[PDB]
């Protein structure tokens, strides 16, 4: 399956300690980055279970202020550079250690096709100056400023002697970094190795088994049922007998870097084949009974844009100056989040401070195809009221990279937010409200769309207190499970459906 990766950059860590629940349960059975990936502040002895699962990265790769000595994200394969670190950089290492990163062990990673690497003074980590990133940066990339910081703390261990030309991410030969440029002979764009005879087809992308395109691991191009072309073969195709057009009975989109004849949810098919999380300009969102989303050319309806697109790509939390920007649509084409920035405005530009009667501008968001980050939020809010008729939360940008729902250090008592169990991609996280039960009270069993989310806690209410209270669900519910005080919190009414009403 397919999820975000994370985005930090400088932005307040949601939980390090619930933070590793959060990438376990994302990375879980995930193999394709969506976006960009940036993961710290985690706790030293964090057991990150999962992160290895992923095989793609489409933006750029942070990982800093990380006290983890092991962070195994082995499987990540290529860096599309969809969006670059702080408009720069495909990756980038900072202050990963007061504990501290000790390897990275990123074998796999191959590819940039836009950024350079921003490496800082990390004290613990050592072989990122192993690493050929001139062979990482794609063929074509020239915008690969690299910036490689080798200032330590601790005596280093020689990089594995069984690497060619001593290349890699760790002390280990499981850690040897594999080589798909400056090998290209030939003139290929790419190559699993030297040789011609290890240059892959020209649809791949740093990772074949050969030169035909049926053997891509991963594509520049597109994965059509598994086989890459330059695009995937023509939704619609031409009879050149009379040279006039007909479907394709081949016809796909290209979903990533794969193609398919129908797009996994999230997914945007566009009339040029293509499978998108963000319409080129002029295409329209449009969705198939299938769960294909799309994005076909336009005669363009008007679009409200979140955080992380357009003019909007600047800011990774809302501010006053957002308002009309976020505001008038059902669905946000892009992120929203409440960070004490959000509350406080910039002093600086003599803003006015956020009312808490705004939030309920809200009400009617049904869909976010980004993300909600809460970490501020008004105390006078017992719970997202004002969020619970958000059904869906698609993730194609995630807070954080990975959160579809954050509620952090909250006055909030319980979740209360009825309708989202449509979660397309991402996590919630809940993390330092000491007054937050229903945890483990939601039927999460039955709530989830893909295999991208499981159970989540740290320093919230304990149950052992909740129960202390006296606190379950309303006998109106299906197994006794629900994400608020009261029968309307319940995933279902279990009695009668006559006509218009479910009555006991």
């Amino acid at each position: 399956q397919v999820c975000t990766g994370t985005d930090m950059k400088l932005r307040l860590p949601a939980s390090p300690e619930t933070h590793l629940d959060m990438l376990r349960h994302l990375y879980q059975g995930c193999q394709v980055v969506q976006g960009n990936l940036e993961l710290t502040y985690l706790p030293t002895n964090a057991s990150l279970s999962f992160l290895q699962d992923i095989q793609e990265v489409q933006g750029y790769v942070l990982i800093a202020h990380n006290q983890v000595r092991q962070v195994p994200l082995q499987r990540l394969r290529i860096v599309r550079g969809t969006q670059l670190f702080e408009d720069n950089y495909a990756l980038a290492v900072l202050d990963n250690g007061d504990g501290g990163l000790r390897e990275l062990q990123l074998r796999s990673l191959t590819e940039i096709l836009k950024g350079g690497v921003l490496i800082q003074r990390n004290p613990q980590l050592c072989y990122q100056d192993t690493i050929l990133w001139k062979d990482i940066f794609h063929k074509n990339n020239q915008l690969a400023l690299t910036l490689i910081d080798t200032n330590r703390s601790r005596a280093c261990h020689p990089c594995s002697p069984m690497c060619k030309g001593s290349r890699c991410w760790g002390e280990s030969s499981e850690d040897c970094q594999s080589l798909t440029r400056t090998v290209c002979a030939g003139g290929c764009a790419r190559c699993k190795g030297p040789l011609p005879t290890d240059c892959c087809h020209e649809q791949c992308a740093a990772g074949c088994t050969g030169p035909k395109h049926s053997d891509c691991l991963a594509c520049l191009h597109f994965n059509h049922s598994g086989i890459c072309e330059l695009h995937c073969p023509a939704l619609v195709t031409y009879n050149t007998d009379t040279f006039e057009s007909m479907p394709n009975p081949e016809g796909r989109y290209t979903f990533g870097a794969s193609c398919v004849t129908a797009c996994p949810y999230n997914y945007l098919s566009t009339d040029v084949g293509s499978c998108t999380l963000v319409c080129p300009l002029h295409n329209q969102e449009v969705t198939a009974e299938d769960g294909t989303q799309r994005c076909e050319k336009c005669p363009c309806a008007r679009v409200c844009y979140g955080l992380g697109m357009e003019h909007l790509r600047e800011v990774r939390a809302v501010t006053s100056a957002n308002i009309q920007e976020f505001a008038g649509c059902k669905k946000i084409f892009g992120s929203l989040a409440f960070l004490p920035e959000s509350f406080d405005g910039d002093p600086a530009s003599n803003t006015a401070p956020l009312q808490p009667e705004q939030l309920q501008v809200f009400e009617t968001l049904e869909e976010i195809t980004g993300y909600l980050y809460i970490s501020a939020w008004p105390d006078s809010l017992p719970d997202l009221s004002v969020f619970q008729n958000l059904q869906v939360i698609r993730g194609r940008i995630l807070h954080n990279g990975a959160y579809s729902l954050t509620l952090q250090g909250l006055g909030i008592s319980w979740l209360g937010l009825r309708s989202l169990r449509e979660l397309g991609s991402g996590l919630a996280l809940i993390h330092h409200n000491t007054h937050l039960c229903f945890v483990h009270t939601v039927p999460w069993d039955q709530l989830f769309r893909n295999p991208h989310q499981a159970l989540l806690h740290t320093a919230n209410r304990p149950e052992d207190e909740c129960v202390g209270e006296g606190l379950a669900c309303h006998q109106l519910c299906a197994r006794g499970h629900c994400w608020g005080p009261g029968p309307t919190q319940c995933v279902n009414c279990s009695q009668f459906l006559r006509g218009q009403e479910c009555v006991e």
